[PDB]
């Protein structure tokens, strides 16, 4: 599955990391605590724990559900 540009439009449901972690939700502070929340950023689909780009990075990604890796990008060429 791809994504356009840098991602930052990617509305899709893909919720995997490149090192085969899984996305943790943005809403949540568990296992990492942050900022980038639909709270924060309404308008950047920050829905459950998708791959998103909210903050202009270069592809989608998300913080991961493992504690000792913060964040990674997601498992998605470009389109
Ligand atoms: O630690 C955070 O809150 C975000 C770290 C990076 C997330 C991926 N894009 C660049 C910043």
């Amino acid at each position: 599955q791809c994504y356009h540009g840098n991602g930052q439009s990617y509305r899709g449901t893909f919720s995997t990391t490149v090192t085969g972690r899984t996305c943790q939700s943005w809403s949540s502070m568990t296992p990492h605590r942050h900022q980038r929340t639909p709270e924060n950023y309404p308008n950047d689909g920050l829905t459950m724990n998708y791959c998103r780009n909210p903050d202009a990075d270069t592809g989608p990604w998300c913080f991961t559900m493992d504690p000792s890796i913060r964040w990674e990008y997601c498992a998605l060429t470009r389109c």
